[PDB]
């Protein structure tokens, strides 16, 4: 209750010291989209949202920065690596003006690992160039740098859509009796992303940039967080639940068993649970314990029930036993139980 706010003031002492950062990751970043922009294929090239830490919410150790690549792909055909839902083969609808990606083609079919490895060609011929700081490139997010040995950067390249959301996200986001039927209209007009995760064809969808935008504007209340009456805790419960993860993560770094679990898993059953309390007094500031505990105890079921929809792609489960074993489902379980029945103390110093 007052632990859990004083764990959130704890994160901010951290998040407070970034602005030195922020600054060293955008001078890299830029000088990287000049040197892409000179490329054929890659003159397109931008990076997907613009504001400050430049995308590092995810790990909340500030060190380790997420960056994304966009380039708009236009009368692009996407073909289901069938009954998948989710990965695509990337195929070209109509040939009059030749596409310049014409190099990454695999017959019908745009290569992911062929469109990586000359993007990431690229910037690694741009890194011993660099004079000004020392980047070192690791290999195994399409390309990693570690920036004066401190700063890590990940970069993802990502194709730009602006075509209509495929098929299989219909029934997904399902934020009509929360956010309401016309703000799923308006995002759904926006364009999505394909991000290389294999089958080395093989592309995945992205919608980082609707999720940001529906966690930026999270209420039924279009003034929701934006005046002294109107504070909820969603924000506060998704930083929680993400610290969790990542305590537990480290904690049992060495054994493998959570090694499939990520803040994605946890990002998606925050906005089940959204869905499911769509109301502003259902996320009251007062009332934090509670709705930390409303996050823990719906990843619990998705856990023992082994079910975790995909929130943009309904028949997509994160939590299948072809993607997460049961035995770490189980083992999960068992950890996070033990932190709700103790009062969290894995958030203890
Ligand atoms: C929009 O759809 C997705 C977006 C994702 N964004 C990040 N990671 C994602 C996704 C997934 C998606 O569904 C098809 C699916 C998976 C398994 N992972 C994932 C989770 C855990 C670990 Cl360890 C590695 C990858
Ligand atoms: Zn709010």
């Amino acid at each position: 209750a007052s632990k859990l706010r004083a764990v959130l003031e704890k994160l901010k002492l951290s998040r407070d010291d970034i602005s030195t950062a922020a600054g060293m990751v955008k001078g890299v970043v830029d000088h990287l989209l000049l040197r892409l922009k000179c490329d054929s294929a890659f003159r397109g090239v931008g990076l997907l949202n613009t504001g400050s830490y430049y995308e590092h919410v995810k790990i909340s150790a500030p060190n380790e920065f997420d960056v994304m690549f966009k380039l708009e792909v236009p009368r692009i055909q996407l073909e289901e690596y069938s009954n998948t839902r989710a990965y695509y083969f990337v195929k070209f609808k109509r040939n009059p003006k030749e596409n310049p990606l014409s190099q990454f083609l695999e017959g019908e079919i745009l290569s992911a690992s062929k469109m990586l490895s000359k993007f990431r060609k690229i910037i690694k011929e741009e890194i011993n160039d660099i004079k000004d700081t020392d980047v070192i490139m690791k290999r195994k997010p399409a390309v990693t740098l570690l920036i004066s040995e401190k700063i890590s950067v990940d970069i993802t390249l990502a194709l730009e859509s602006k075509s209509s959301w495929p098929a299989s996200t219909q029934e997904g986001l399902r934020i009509q009796n929360w956010l309401s039927a016309k703000v799923r209209k308006q995002l759904r007009l926006k364009p999505f992303y394909l991000v290389p995760k294999h089958q080395e064809e093989t592309w995945r969808l992205s919608f980082s940039h609707i999720e940001k935008e529906i966690l930026n504007n999270h209420g039924k209340s279009k003034t929701c967080c934006e005046n002294k009456e109107e504070k909820c805790c969603r924000k506060d419960c998704l930083k929680l639940m993400k610290y969790l993860l990542e305590q537990l993560k480290e904690r049992f770094k060495d054994k493998k068993h959570l090694d499939k679990f990520s803040s994605y898993h946890v990002k998606t059953a925050f906005f089940h649970v959204c869905t499911q309390n769509p109301q502003d007094s259902q996320w009251d500031r007062k009332d934090l314990g509670l709705c930390f505990d409303n996050c823990v105890t719906y990843f619990l079921q998705c856990l023992r029930t082994e079910k975790l929809e995909n929130y943009f792609i309904p028949e997509f489960n994160l939590f299948s036993s072809n993607l997460i074993d049961k035995r770490s489902k189980e083992f999960l379980t068992k950890q996070i139980e033990y932190e709700r029945n103790n009062e969290f103390p894995v958030f203890d110093e």
